[PDB]
């Protein structure tokens, strides 16, 4: 009669944040199960693109057509780098590759870089932004070790609150995804989703700024683009939105 | 009077493919540093699209509008998934995380995974494709330890080595990078430039299908985008289409 808390499990897999008791667990799954089979079938049948992949060219274009240049840097990364972001022995976080290398688990390093190197080239401002795979050890999860994040930065005139909080906002509202910043330059501001953290941004300069050759002032945002996709499709678990082997665009492949 | 062979290297660094002895080193030097600057302050006005980013969703258009299924999958994998792909103590070209996982060194596993999964719901014949990184510790270089793989797959009817041509035809005469087909099912072919390889495809069905589950016939070939930048800009060292601090759409940063 009532649905074990196992096949409850299973029946959530295959169900989608747009679905709408009695029947018995194997018709529930059946019923489940070609629903999805049809998803797929007509994601198959017209779009074809992925739901991360998509969402990176969308916010690429939106980047680009605002004058930021797009930067596509190195994911394996000196530690070294690690340890110049201010992160010494959060530390284990980190995952190591070899003796000397890691996983990036953040785009600052080499935007920093960047920021560096094109001063010396680009007239003011300089305004760039990267997308692409970070990686961190984590707990909870809201929390996947393997994740995206877009980052974008400005440096030299025009970077106060005003304008980073416009970018922000613009931005947003673009993608359609309700938020709220937070804080109280050197700030920090916190772009929040209800109870999810959206973006920690933060408007320059800041003391670590030196430790990189970077002399001016500076404003800048990081977004994870799984969290995006979480709350615009409203997933109930941030997995359904990975680069993962067990959904495609929100859709359990394990049918 | 001649230039030593570091200022050479120097100069070469900050020389483009297109740009065409006596003076000093100075000021040649100073001359390139000129146009290099130059070359990005256009990017930065105009374009402001990174190469590789832009050469990924090219090839992502071409294979969507052909019929393919844009995949992203997960690039830290487990280890078991190379010794399932028939590499036993090559294994040490593999890059290591923790204690049971690595960074992907191709996309095979990921994608026989989808094409088994998709099976069971989508019609025939199954077409899927991923770009994305994948690494393999290396020794020469045309060969970059951190690369872009493109990889495509038909799995189930129309299968044929005719067909597997038909596809890599059209894709390089679409990207417009020469080439030449050779070999001699369960066949592999090598799609070369020169004496440059820029992809080795199969034929299926092979010995190990089966061990991922795969009974089907299927084709498949897989292309690294930095050697595509490589041949399609003339560049002399790959390095310069890699993820890289170093070069920004072939042009030297340190400037
Ligand atoms: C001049 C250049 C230097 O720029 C900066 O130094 N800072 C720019 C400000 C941007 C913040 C920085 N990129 C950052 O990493 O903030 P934080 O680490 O708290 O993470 C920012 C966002 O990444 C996402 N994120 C994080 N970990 C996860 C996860 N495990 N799963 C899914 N989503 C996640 C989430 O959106 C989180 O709010
Ligand atoms: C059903 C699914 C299963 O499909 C398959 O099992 N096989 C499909 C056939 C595709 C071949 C496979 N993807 C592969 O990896 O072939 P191979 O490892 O020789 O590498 C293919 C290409 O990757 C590029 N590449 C490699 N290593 C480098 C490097 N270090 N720097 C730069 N470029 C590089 C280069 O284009 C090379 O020819």
């Amino acid at each position: 009669p009532a649905l074990t808390k196992s096949q409850t499990d299973r029946l959530e897999v295959l169900l989608n944040p747009k679905d709408e008791s009695g029947k018995p667990f194997r018709e529930l799954e059946s019923e489940l199960l070609s629903r999805r089979k049809k998803d797929l079938q007509q994601i198959y049948a017209e779009e074809r693109e992925n739901y991360l992949g998509k969402l990176e060219r969308e916010i690429t274009r939106f980047f680009v057509d605002r004058g930021f240049l797009e930067i596509k840097s190195p994911i394996l990364i000196p530690l070294e780098y690690i340890e110049r972001m201010g992160i010494d022995n959060l530390s284990k976080q980190i995952f190591r590759v070899d003796k000397n290398f890691c996983l990036r688990p953040m785009l600052a390093p080499n935007l920093y870089n960047y920021l560096r190197k094109l001063d010396r080239a680009l007239p003011d401002p300089i305004k760039i932004f990267e997308i692409g795979p970070c990686y961190r050890k984590e707990s909870d999860g809201e929390h996947l070790e393997e994740f995206t994040m877009l980052n974008f930065c400005q440096m030299g005139s025009g970077c106060t609150r005003e304008n980073l909080e416009s970018i922000i906002t613009d931005f947003l509202n673009h993608l359609g995804i309700d938020f709220k910043i937070v804080g109280d330059y050197g700030d920090t501001l916190d772009v929040m989703h209800g109870d999810l953290e959206l973006s920690s941004a933060v408007v320059g300069p800041i003391p670590l700024d030196r430790e990189w050759g970077i002399d001016k002032p500076w404003i800048g945002a990081g977004f994870g683009l799984e969290r995006l996709l979480k709350v615009k499709h409203d997933f109930k678990n941030i997995k359904r939105a990975a680069r993962s082997g067990s959904y495609y665009n929100g859709i359990s492949t394990n049918l």
